[PDB]
This record gives C-alpha cells, structure tokens and sequence, in this order.
C-alpha cells in the first residue's frame, strides 16, 4: 500500500492521472519523481522547468554542479540526483527530443532507467515539448516498465484521449 490517490489502473504495474506533477509530488512527497530533463540538465521548460521552479532553482544548482563533474547525460541514460522539497531523490532521465532530430527508438532505452526504482512518479518521456507521440509514449512505457509507476498527465484533455485509446 502507498498514499497515491485517485490514480486509474492500466496494468499490473502502471498507473495513471490526470495531475500537475509538481503539485503530486507536494502532496505525495515519494521516494523518486521522474524529471523530463535533457542531456544538460538545464530546466528550462516543460515538466523539468516546473520541478526546478518549485524548488527555488535549486535543482538547477545541484545540477549545474553535476554537470561540471560528469559531464552531459547520454539520450536514454538518466542520473539521480536530490528530490529537495518534492521528493527524497529525483531521477533525471533523457527521452529523445524528436523537435532535436534524436532516435525515437532510445525512448524504450529511457523507460528502462525506471526499472532500477521500485516506485515512481513520472511523466509521459518525450511527450510535451520533446515532440513525442504520448500515445506512443505511454505504449513504450506500459511494455517495458517493470517496476510501479504513476504517470501524471498534465493536460485533461489529453489524459482523457491516453485512456480512451489504451489497448
Ligand atoms: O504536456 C505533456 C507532459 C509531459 C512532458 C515532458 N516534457 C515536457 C516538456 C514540456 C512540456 C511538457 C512535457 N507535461 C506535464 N505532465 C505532467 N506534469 C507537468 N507539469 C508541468 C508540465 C507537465
């Protein structure tokens, strides 16, 4: 049992809402939230600029520090990092950005980092601005993540279209 709340089932293993993430993750406050970041780890917009935004920028100082010792991120590889105020710890993870030209293939190599985390509050990788299909996206995400995730959808309308075609 977890404090998740009014989440629709889709599988054994997946989950899904239609929320703000960051307020889920104020309120839920869980072990890993997944931040849409890219391979800088500079939190401009989209879901990574909202997480940085509720922290007050300190997930972009952290990050900056990161980024000075390790160097960028690969496209599908993903790092953890503090979840200050939201969580105890946030796993970045690089979906391709299709607006980039970047192979929507790495997006199952994406996915993949959530299977080292038994529970997650995520979002749709690549959807949004990173140009992705989030029909696709949710596809991806149902077939190879093993381990509970709770995917937070911002916008109603969409949420509504990604139940309504789920096979
Ligand atoms: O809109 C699709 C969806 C996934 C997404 C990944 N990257 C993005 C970059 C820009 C815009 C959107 C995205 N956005 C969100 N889903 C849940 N909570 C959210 N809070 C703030 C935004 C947001």
């Amino acid at each position: 049992v977890n404090s998740f709340s009014g989440y629709l089932k889709l599988t054994d293993n997946v989950y899904i809402k239609n929320a703000d993430i960051v307020e889920e993750a104020k309120k839920v406050k869980p072990t890993v939230v997944v931040n849409a970041a890219n391979v800088y780890l500079k939190h401009g917009g989209g879901v990574a600029g909202a997480l940085n935004k509720a922290t007050n920028n300190a997930m972009q100082v952290e990050s900056d520090d990161y980024i000075a010792t390790n160097g960028p991120l690969k496209v599908g590889g993903s790092c953890v990092l503090s979840g200050h105020n939201l969580a105890k710890h946030c796993l970045h993870v690089v979906g391709p950005n299709v607006n980039k030209g970047e192979d929507i293939q790495l997006l199952k190599s994406a996915y993949e980092n959530f299977n080292q985390h038994e529970v997650l509050l995520a979002p749709l990788l690549s959807a949004g601005i990173f140009g992705a299909d989030p029909i696709h996206s949710l596809r991806v995400c149902v077939d190879t993540v093993r381990t509970n995730v709770y995917l937070a959808v911002f916008d109603k309308n969409l949420y509504d279209k990604l139940v309504s075609s789920f096979l």
